[PDB]
């Protein structure tokens, strides 16, 4: 193992927080994801795992590009822990961070951002 040199680009200098303690899968929040991201650089990051093709959602700017956000969700809860270990990771060439987000919370966000893709006049 060699320990080598890399660089710090840390982005967002945010974080999250629970209001109510309330049931939830195992769901993984991806940041930092490039602008041509897919499905498949979703998996390829947490690759050697179980997850769900479906539940894997990727948020798209209003120009058809990724904003560089994404979700997952790990079917089994073993297999979700290891994603967690995967923190500090490059995709390939880009860099991106995993934090644990609460289902419920995962999809609050993935409402929020396709209000922002559909064209309509109704509210919701």
């Amino acid at each position: 193992g060699s320990s080598g040199s890399s660089g710090k680009s840390p982005s967002g200098q945010k974080r999250s927080r629970s209001r109510s303690p309330h049931e939830a899968g195992f769901c993984v929040y991806l940041k930092g994801l490039p602008f041509e991201a897919e499905n498949k650089h979703v998996i390829d990051f947490f690759k050697k795992l179980d997850i769900v093709e479906d539940s894997i959602y990727i948020a798209y700017g209003p120009n058809g590009k990724a904003t560089g956000e994404g979700f997952v969700e790990f079917r089994n809860e073993a297999d979700y822990k290891a994603a967690l270990c995967r923190h500090k990771q490059y995709m390939g060439n880009r860099f991106i961070q995993v934090h644990p987000i609460t289902k419920k919370g995962m999809l609050e966000k993935i409402d929020m951002i396709r209000k922002r893709l559909q064209s309509g006049p109704s509210s919701g």
